[PDB]
């Protein structure tokens, strides 16, 4: 009883939960696509283009664990590069599979019209933005390196790029190889690294008298938002989220005490991370720098750093020392260890805004806390690099959120297309949760065609668009009222129907009286269809602490 | 007196007819920007994606003969990896400027790949540039930038240039601009060349059915005029491959269409393959696989002209270039070809056979149908897809000047490359026409940058094959899959969607819907941007793609 090996890629990618497949058809995969409708419960989104493709496998792999985006050899593969390189920036498992020549290699030379002479030259692209590559030339070890691109990508959190011949595609292989399952557990610690790794951080914990917890990109990314919990409240130490890590910590917990952004923090904030005397950093990535906009780092060297892939305590690497067994461990041992600590009371914020009257102009220091109001459990929040990303580290969350705020990489469009890939994913986990996207009418533009793809599935994301006349972000840093932060002024309201949209709401909020209005009518609360909200705002408003730092960086004379 | 480094790149830009620069803003480049406005007469497109940016800079080369892009670290500049490896592919010369980060920081995580490797980037593109420069003096970096605009000119290819941040606004001698980059080739070795040349020349005279055919780098190298000698002294039978349409113009009597190899049409096809001898000027590749078609020739006896080398049939001859070679060339070749015998040339029909208005728009009728719209001095831009295909029977004025990039065949490429030529375009006389031909599928994927026309109140005509999908990929496999589906859009609005004012969007469906719209004398004016939706049946297409379709549906059977 045998299987095309297509097949066999689409029944494995089913049993580790993806059903949704992103990317676009050409020369070289349209036999393997086939296969997709043969599969219950897989579908093929049908990308409006590659680099959106990718963005949303991205955003796809956030919520459901792992993604596969398909593209072809050449024009699709390199469309997609971007996309790729910002998933293995900020660790996300996307499979990126290639529909190549068929396999003295007189279809690849034929076929491969470069005019380089090299036809490895797109494979040798991606390995420098791929945890692993496979170009795969055999029918017999076919299904073993289509299984370990699958457990690569999903382990190691990192894209991963699969050559598939057309050839290879239509040729079988036993059914019977899909009964053993794919092998997707993390291998175990070193027991005697991990032992030391415990025993330092037990002893600096028994140490300090000031120990904070910060959890950031990598928490909820390697499965390690229980144990990180469970680390507050085994210690009571007060916990703290970086902005890539916001909603990996509950933050209704009695322990919570904020967002850590650097000099963009709360004065409170600011004071209770940086007054630390030890800090806790869980599923770090985010780890101390420097950008035009921000100045993210001045705290205690004596830092312990939970890698999903090693540890680092102070200056001391422990290679192999993964995130979520080394604090497994750890907590077996930490109430005890923190058995001598004094409950250092945390920060707090204002958890509404002022009454003011209807008719006042929306303001973005106002819509950030007001968008804590509109929020519930179960959310998925989505910022795009520019004001949105920054206003996003003052709203409160409910329990249970979902951000996603690309901070790292910061490659503005991302976001419609994570938009895409994670309601798609939020559509498989939950019909009844919502996903939110604020993104800035720049960024829209470089990928708004994804919002035709939304509509294509019938998904119901809410679409903030922030209208401020352009580039916010870049005029508080250079270029006030230069020509390249201008943009195309677009009628955002007709972009729904323009894309075939039927079912849709396209409203445009200017004040505080509309915006409540709309966000607090128990209709609109429902994720029911599709909606745009246009949110018009000043050309030079942006959250304050943004603001106050701009000022700074103008005034101060060290530099770049 | 100085100049900032900034100001020096958009002074030589602007001394090689570089006007319009494409790209987007971003963390290491906005300072650099600033210098664009400091210059008379050069502007910023201001681009809605780094991907399109690149597809317009490429169609800005074509015409102009060559552009920049400037991207920013990482984000920016791998977005447009795709436009460029097509301009690699297909001859575009690309300056793909991009800022990086001081000299002195990187000695940052934003926009990196976690770990402190500054180079992977650059070291991405050198894979599809003909060179590349990192500037990191100040005192080498004019003959760097130098050097950087000539090889993309002269070379036709790609050239990437990293420009960190601390470099532009460090200051150089304006004096150095008084002496202009060196753009001129040195003439042929003359032993070899002489060499090419008489084996070219008894081949011509041992030939019983030679023909010529004329290549891309036909016109990118600058060598249409030869080209056009070569055919008058000689009379042999003259093709353009679809890449070099518009090369040889069309109204020479000695012009026998396009071959596109095997989805050449039969009398082409017959005349090409029978050939005992082929010089083709400009070949991109003489041999090449489509998803669509196999494009060889049946004579091993081929000769090449290249720019950069000749090639006589497995014998190359190094640093022997193309335009020189040809002039030589042609002082001798009347004689060579002294005994040759004309013939009739194969040929497509002008024009349609009358019909009733209410005869629904099939593709066949309207690729020759837009003979009767195009005029000299037309820009002709076609998507692949079935445009790219129907053009080829659609009869050129002189002096047409066609885009379609048939070698890379990237859709959604148009949408850009008719940005960029529509900028190119008006800079080189406001009334030349430009009009492009896209499927709804490829307008897809690059949609956005019809607001950049608006934008600069530039206006080409935008006809959009509506075929409810993907027709050339529904005709190969998958007639009535999902994956060649689209989400159905409303063309007529994207226009005012995307802010136009001033502006048509008409729709047409039948024989007569086309003819009062393009036979209107107000419309052949382009005094404003227009959309025309054309309605298309599913499965109709050009008949070599219908017959090919058929062929392999009679055949696995
Ligand atoms: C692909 C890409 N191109 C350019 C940039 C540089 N960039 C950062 S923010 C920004 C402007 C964002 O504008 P908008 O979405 O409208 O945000 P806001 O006005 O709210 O700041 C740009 C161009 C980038 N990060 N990524
Ligand atoms: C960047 C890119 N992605 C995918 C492909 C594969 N491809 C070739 S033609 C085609 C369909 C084009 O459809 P459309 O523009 O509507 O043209 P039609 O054939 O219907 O006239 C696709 C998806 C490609 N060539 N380039
Ligand atoms: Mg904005
Ligand atoms: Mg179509």
């Amino acid at each position: 009883s045998e299987i095309t090996l297509g097949r066999y890629l689409f029944e494995r990618l089913k049993q580790v939960e993806v059903q949704t497949i992103f990317g676009l058809p050409g020369d070289f995969n349209l036999s393997l696509l086939d296969n997709i409708y043969e599969v219950p419960g897989m579908r093929w989104a049908g990308n409006a283009n590659e680099l959106n493709a990718a963005y949303a496998a991205d955003g796809y792999a956030r919520l459901k664990g792992m993604s596969c985006i398909i593209t072809t050899f050449g024009v699709g593969e390199l469309s997609a590069l971007n996309g790729i390189a910002g998933s293995y920036a900020e660790h996300v498992g996307v499979l990126h599979v290639v529909g190549v020549p068929s396999v003295q290699a007189k279809q690849l030379l034929l076929h491969h019209t470069l005019g380089n002479g090299d036809f490895t030259v797109f494979h040798r692209m991606s390995s420098n933005i791929s945890e692993t590559t496979a170009m795969i030339t055999d029918i017999n070890t076919a299904p073993a390196e289509i299984d370990r691109c699958i457990r690569t990508t999903y382990v190691s959190q990192r894209p991963v790029y699969l050559g598939l011949p057309a050839n290879l595609v239509d040729l079988t292989v036993p059914a019977s190889l899909l009964d053993t399952p794919i092998d997707l557990s993390l291998k175990p610690n070193d027991p005697e690294a991990e032992e030391e790794v415990i025993e330092n951080v037990l002893q600096l914990i028994k140490e300090a008298k000031n120990p904070v917890i910060l959890a950031d990109a990598c928490c909820s990314r390697h499965d390690a938002k229980a144990e990180t919990k469970k680390l507050i409240d085994l210690t009571q130490f007060p916990a703290f989220v970086t902005p890539m890590g916001k909603g990996s910590i509950d933050e209704k917990h009695p322990r919570f005490g904020g967002v850590y952004v650097g000099t963009l923090s709360s004065p409170a904030v600011k004071e209770a991370v940086e007054s630390a005397d030890l800090v806790l950093s869980v599923g770090a990535l985010l780890s101390d720098f420097n950008t035009g906009s921000f100045s993210y780092s001045y705290k205690t060297k004596n830092i312990v750093e939970f890698h999903s892939d090693y540890t680092k305590i102070r200056s001391a690497t422990f290679p192999g020392v993964q995130m979520k067994f080394a604090l497994q461990k750890l907590l077996t041992k930490v109430a005890d260890a923190a058995k001598g600590y004094k409950p250092v009371p945390v920060p707090s914020e204002p958890e509404h805004n002022e009454a003011v009257a209807d008719s006042t102009p929306l303001k973005q220091e106002w819509v950030w806390t007001q968008v804590g109001e509109f929020l519930r459990e179960g959310d998925v929040v989505i910022t795009e690099t520019g004001t949105s990303a920054f206003g996003i580290n003052q709203t409160h969350f409910p329990n249970n959120t979902y951000g996603i705020s690309q901070v790292l990489w910061g490659s503005i469009g991302f976001t419609t297309g994570a938009t895409l890939g994670a309601a798609f994913a939020a559509e498989e986990i939950d019909p009844k949760k919502r996903v939110i996207l604020f993104i800035g009418d720049g960024s829209l533009q470089l990928t708004v065609q994804e919002i035709s793809t939304m509509i294509r599935w019938g998904l119901k994301p809410y679409l903030f668009v922030l209208n401020n006349d352009g580039y916010t972000i870049e005029r508080l840093i250079h270029g006030e009222t230069a020509q390249y932060n201008c943009i195309q002024n677009w009628q955002h309201l007709e972009l729904l129907p323009t894309f075939g949209a039927k079912d849709y709401e396209a409203v445009r909020v200017s004040t505080t009286g509309e915006w409540n209005k709309l966000t607090t009518d128990e209709k609109f609360q429902d994720n029911t269809r599709i909606r745009l909200i246009e949110v018009m705002l000043p050309t030079m408003d942006a959250p304050s602490n943004l603001v106050k730092q701009a000022q700074l960086t103008a005034a101060t004379n060290a530099k770049n």
